[PDB]
């Protein structure tokens, strides 16, 4: 709430951690102050739309999945924005290995 002008796009929301299971297709969702080219980066490595990260820009909001999700992955990923850059933490968790407990709904309703 402050009328001016700064000049580049900021990030006006920074990306939320994501926590997901191994296979999912965690994303990270954002907005920019303005219309800006943007770029994720795991650490210290750039990453470009392909086959596995699905970017999606619909202008001032930002979409980076991930097909095929796995507890490797987990890491720190860091979008940059023109001047602003924007961080969060993606926790994969390793698939759910079958377990069979024996369990039987009782005349509770609730």
């Amino acid at each position: 709430g402050s009328s001016g002008s700064s000049g580049p796009a900021r990030f006006i929301e920074d990306v939320k951690n994501q926590e997901a299971r191994e296979g999912a297709t965690a994303v990270l969702q954002c907005e920019l102050s303005k219309a800006a080219p943007v770029e994720w980066r795991k650490g210290s490595e750039t990453l470009r739309g392909g086959d596995r990260y699905s970017l999606r820009q619909d202008g001032t909001r930002c979409e980076l999945q991930i097909h095929g999700l796995s507890v490797a992955d987990t890491g720190e990923y860091s979008c940059v924005c023109g001047q602003e850059r924007t961080s969060a933490t993606l926790t994969v968790r390793a698939l759910p290995a079958r377990f069979t407990q024996d369990l039987k709904s009782g005349p509770s309703s609730g």
